DNA sequence: AGATTGCAGCACCTGAGTTTCGCGTATGGTCACCCACTACACTACTCGGTCAGGCTCTTACCAGCTTAACTACAGTTGATCGGACG
């Protein structure tokens, strides 16, 4: 919506941005090198609230979605669809009229 | 010097210029969520080479003979070869 007219100044670095937090947001994070979420469980640090958010449910085994097929769990939502996809007769065959449709790869 | 009258002074209701304000309307700003793209390391089924098993084809025969060619003995002549020349 509302058009990127704050511009990053540094040698080399091309992008521009909505507001002036975010400018500093990235400012902050990629050229001088510093972060403000860290993991209370390992080394590791982030640069969002949220980034955080995922990162500390990875230190337990009560993670946040959960399969409706299988009852495996996983973190977020691409990982939730990408598994629950592997429970589907997901491929099929590439070849002319054929009508032929299987669950693993292998089988294609 | 009184009957007729104006000045103008008192008080209280009122009016605008000026101000402060509330909202519309709309605009830049915070920040929270969740999505897309990327990617290092991984999961797992198939294909592929190799091997055995054991069923399978096809050979060619023994000494002799009897149909078939070689496989040695044998003689004057090549032209690379040694090693020395230009
Ligand atoms: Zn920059
Ligand atoms: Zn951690
Ligand atoms: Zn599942
Ligand atoms: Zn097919």
């Amino acid at each position: 919506n509302r058009p990127k007219t704050y511009f990053c100044d540094y040698d080399g670095c091309d992008k521009a941005f909505t507001r002036p937090s975010i400018l500093t947001e990235h400012q902050l994070s990629v050229h001088q090198g510093l972060r403000a979420f860290q993991c209370d469980k390992c080394a590791k640090s982030f640069v969002k609230k949220s980034h955080l958010e995922r990162h500390l449910y990875t230190h337990s085994d009560t993670k946040p979605f959960q399969c409706s097929y299988c009852g495996k769990g996983v973190t977020t939502r691409q990982q939730l669809k990408r598994h629950e996809v592997t429970h589907t007769k997901s491929f099929i065959c590439p070849e002319e009229g054929c009508n032929l449709r299987f669950y693993k790869h292998p089988q294609l």
